[PDB]
């Protein structure tokens, strides 16, 4: 929005290398906010006139970065804007330093390419064109990397953990940890890889020079001011340029003359990069002639990869989290560093455990969150998905209230019949206009094989009953969608030409030529039925085709019924979600596949503008309540902002008739809301919406092909789509929950003098990797269509009651086993002097490890969804196997002992409490655990607060409760 730049460059050099490393420890925290940093010595406080360094200070925008200055007149990069420096107006202008403007075109006609002003100034200007394209080496990206705070903890982490004698111990997760950096490594450097897919291959082509000489020049070098040549050989054009002379045919040029630019009509000049050339008509010579408009970087090649790069998008809750754990372990730290003094161990080698045990108190939960999900990546792989490249924003996608559907080129499927005559009343006419209407979509390619036609993939068959041969095509774009085509009739008796095109769009041009009275309410009858119609124009002879049409006729056609979709959408609104399409074949079209599939129960009606001029208002047309947005309905409503535009998109039903173009406009309308809307369409006319869509889904893109972020291999659509987000969360609570356990049974397990077997860590890490925590990420599938929602935040009321019963049992049956000793034996171990180290197991530390280590499975076991949330935990048998197995190796240990009491070297157990106290203690506990879950998980949020939630921040529900008013 708004903010300002300051700054001011260096005093001296020789010293400022030696603070900046012995003051390098403080700065680690100064990378959040560097508000505060600014304020040190680095600023001098200089003139703003000669600062050298370019730093952005929040005044009405937040989210502020860094910003680099460079000295090849001064100019800086920020976020790959160039930014030009002159010492006239104090001032920093964009690329266009006196193009703002509209200027006259005079100027432009007169100029003969370059002069003889000098070249380092020509180059110190904008300079080349390139693209950002940054490649960076192995090591370098390693240490660049390596100072991030997620991968500086783990380093920490490890580090102390080696003190503790565990050196082949976790040397492994450490290389694990490693070679999953390396992966993440690779998934950066494949994003780099495909950036460099867009940028042209290096050419030569020739460059005027004054007077009289001519010169060829690689590609690479360009400055403004330079008429371009573009051979015929050159396939993308360098920069972007203007014809002067000639003919183009992605153009014409201006012999005539013009005044002001206005760039509104005359648009058909303007050629911009990135479309294929395919042929050019040129005056002089087999090469054009052309101008330098905006070029290089931050061109329109340029300006779409710095728009998906730089500014390219819920972690508030998780860093509240981390600094909840780190406030707990703060104040948990007193409590230990007096639980070791009151112990009498004032040895230097020994304190330093308690900051080793602060250190180790959080787990390694944190780092290891989604290993869960990557399987999903590969089962979809293994049946059907759209996964992409580097499937990562699942969660962030998780939440969905609205889906999308296309039309144009995505439904029906392949097929089409010819149903009867035409209304008119075989004709000549439709004959001649019917057989030049072939792209050789497919649809024409089976309209002419029906109606009986053989022609190449321009000559034609059948030439003595109806001679036709086409001559010259136009390409067929997103934006006006029509195919206009010149043949070769002229032999037979004068020359003519054929025009398809949607009725709307023709409508516009045929007024002064000839109206039809009966037009209007018959098409509306006879398209009011699912039938979709174009209008074809002919003219016995892009702007100058278009002159003076005659139309044919009308034309009726059927795709098919899809009777498969209506099921999906069905389903979908079962789940409180509404269904939207987007399209541009017909309203009518569109309105009564509304009658007849799950979105709206009544029918619903249209509401249509006066027109584009400005008294524009809102009637009342009929076709509970929800409107139809029509395209020049918004088109034309686009005015004043607070005219409650986000407050009727919601009630609108479908927005069509709508140009390609606005698709990524609409998309960041729908998505300012805090509404994650989906799109599902194919060709290229969804490019941008997929492109600026957070989730996409696409049926006609194969594999082996990188155009939109989501790539596929309608109806296997929803099945995988929630069921995917359902999962998600499933998972994300399945570690968050028993990651708290894993926490407060680390922090309070220690009693003391309990070390929990230093040398036995191995058998909880190998019984939550691999074996069998980890497990279970299967499909979850519940094939139920009902309307369960779990919540995808960390926080909230029923998780965070069951979490708080949880520890309050765990602690208390915790303190019932250390207070059962009393009625024991007393078997006072050894003296101090030791403190841990001395691995004393006798009748406390192998009981509490196994006693945690059931509860951990118990746990595991009752917090398991049920059913409709998750598959049954007997429909897996390689898990149900692996948790039967397990629980029969932990029975065997206090079952009876054999020779497995060899190596471990386990003490013997009073037989008092060897097999009655504990296994009745023990299930009294889980019994009482699972009916405390069941019961909780119940109907809790919903009779707690189904009708007040607190509402304080809730967009989506504050829209939902004023929908109310608006009823």
């Amino acid at each position: 929005r708004l903010s300002g730049y300051c700054g001011s460059p260096w005093r001296v050099i020789g010293y400022h290398v030696v603070v900046w490393m012995m003051a390098g420890i403080p700065l680690l925290l100064f990378r959040w906010k560097p508000l505060w940093g600014v304020r040190l010595r680095l600023r001098p406080c200089n003139l703003a006139h000669a600062e050298t360094l370019v730093i952005e200070i929040r005044d009405k925008e937040d989210s502020s970065w860094q910003l680099f200055t460079v000295q090849v007149l001064r100019y800086y990069l920020f976020q790959g804007q160039r930014y030009i420096w002159i010492e006239t107006q104090q001032a920093f202008y964009q690329v266009s330093l006196l193009d703002h403007g509209r200027s006259c075109d005079d100027v432009h006609r007169s100029r003969h390419g370059l002069s003889l002003q000098d070249q380092m100034v020509r180059k110190a200007i904008y300079g080349p064109n390139v693209i950002s394209i940054p490649v960076k080496s192995y090591p370098q990206l390693l240490v660049d990397e390596a100072l991030n705070p997620y991968y500086g903890f783990q380093a920490f982490s490890i580090a102390l953990w080696l003190a503790d004698h565990y050196y082949w111990y976790a040397l492994c997760i450490f290389l694990i940890s490693s070679i999953s950096i390396c992966l993440s490594l690779y998934k950066t450097r494949k994003q780099s890889q495909t950036l460099r897919d867009m940028v042209k291959l290096s050419m030569r082509v020739c460059v005027c020079r004054p007077g009289g000489e001519e010169e060829w020049v690689d590609s690479s070098e360009l400055v403004p001011g330079d008429c371009l040549v573009l051979p015929q050989e050159g396939g993308l054009m360098p920069c972007d340029a203007a014809l002067v002379a000639g003919e183009c045919m992605v153009k014409t040029a201006l012999p005539e003359g013009l005044g002001p630019y206005c760039a509104e009509t005359h648009r058909r000049h303007t050629l911009f990069c990135g479309t294929l050339i395919l042929q050019a008509r040129a005056y002089v010579g087999p090469h054009v002639l052309a101008v330098v408009t905006r070029t290089g970087f931050c061109t329109a090649k340029g300006g779409l990869v710095s728009s998906i790069l730089h500014p390219r998008p819920f972690y508030k809750h998780s860093m509240k989290f981390v600094a909840a754990l780190s406030v707990l372990a703060l104040l948990g730290t007193i409590y230990s560093i007096f639980i070791l003094y009151r112990n009498r161990v004032p040895l230097n080698e020994i304190v330093i455990r308690a900051l080793d045990l602060v250190t180790v108190v959080v787990p390694p939960a944190l780092p290891a969150a989604m290993t869960v999900c990557t399987l999903y990546a590969q089962s979809r792989l293994r049946r059907q998905g759209i996964f992409c490249i580097h499937p990562l924003r699942i969660n962030l996608g998780g939440k969905l209230q609205l889906v999308c559907f296309d039309k144009t080129g995505t439904l029906t499927e392949d097929g089409l019949d010819v149903m009867g005559v035409v209304p008119l009343k075989p004709v000549g006419p439709l004959l001649r206009a019917l057989a030049t209407c072939h792209a050789l979509d497919p649809m024409d390619l089976k309209m002419v094989e029906s109606t009986g036609w053989v022609l190449e993939e321009l000559q034609a068959m059948e030439e003595p009953p109806v001679p036709v041969s086409v001559l010259h095509r136009f390409p067929f774009s997103s934006a006006l969608q029509r195919m206009s085509v010149v043949v070769a009739w002229p032999g037979a008796t004068q020359p003519e030409a054929y025009v398809k095109g949607s009725p709307e769009l023709v409508a516009g041009l045929c007024n002064p030529e000839t109206v039809p009275t009966d037009f209007a309410q018959m098409l509306q009858s006879y398209t009011a039925a699912g039938y979709r119609v174009v209008a074809l124009a002919s003219k016995p002879l892009r702007d100058t085709v278009e002159g003076d049409l005659s139309l044919l006729g009308l034309l009726v056609m059927r795709n098919l019924l899809k009777p498969q979709t209506t099921p999906v959408i069905q389903a979908l609104r079962r789940t409180r979600i509404r269904a939207v399409m987007v399209t541009g074949d017909n309203l009518q079209t569109a309105v009564t596949v509304a009658r007849g599939c799950g979105m709206v129960a009544p029918q619903e009606h249209l509401i249509i503008v006066h027109a584009t001029h400005p008294e524009r208002g809102q009637p009342a047309s009929l076709e509970s309540r929800h409107l139809a947005l029509s395209g020049p309905t918004f088109g034309i409503i686009v005015k004043h902002f607070p005219k409650l535009l986000p407050k009727v998109l919601v009630q609108g039903t479908v927005f069509a008739r709508m140009a390609p173009e606005q698709k990524t406009e609409l998309v960041c309308e729908l998505q300012k809301l805090q509404y994650c809307v989906g799109m599902c369409g194919d060709g290229a006319n969804d490019c941008g919406a997929l492109k600026a869509a957070d989730v996409g889904i696409s049926l006609s893109q194969a594999e082996a092909s990188v155009v939109s972020p989501f790539t596929s291999s309608v109806p296997m659509v929803i099945r995988e789509g929630r069921c995917s987000l359902d999962t998600s969360f499933s998972v994300f609570k399945y570690m968050a929950l028993y990651s708290l356990t894993q926490f407060i049974s680390v922090l309070i397990l220690y009693t003391i003098n309990t070390n929990l077997g230093d040398l036995q860590f191995l058998a909880i890490d190998l019984v939550i990797t691999t074996t069998v925590a980890v497990l279970m990420s299967r499909t979850g599938p519940a094939l139920v269509l009902g309307r369960v929602r779990p919540p995808g935040a960390l926080l909230s009321v029923p998780v965070l009651s069951s979490l708080l019963l949880q520890m309050v049992l765990v602690t208390g049956v915790q303190l019932g086993g250390y207070f059962l000793t009393l009625a024991q034996p007393w078997f006072v171990p050894l003296n101090r002097t030791v403190a841990a180290p001395d691995n004393l197991p006798n009748y406390e530390n192998t009981v509490v490890f196994s006693l945690s280590s059931f509860q951990y499975l118990i746990l595991a076991a009752a917090v398991s969804k049920g059913a409709p949330f998750r598959r049954p935990l007997y429909t897996n048998v390689p898990f149900l196997v692996a948790l039967a197995l397990l629980s029969s190796v932990l029975v065997g240990l206090v079952l009876v002992p054999g020779l497995l009491q060899g190596p471990l070297a386990l003490r013997n157990i009073t037989d008092t409490g060897f097999k009655l106290l504990l296994l009745g203690l023990v299930t009294l506990n889980f019994v009482g655990a699972f009916m405390l879950e069941s019961v909780l998980d119940q109907c809790l949020p919903a009779c707690l607060r189904r009708l007040r939630p607190k509402r304080a921040s809730k967009k989506r529900f504050k829209q939902l409760e004023r929908e109310l008013a608006e009823q």
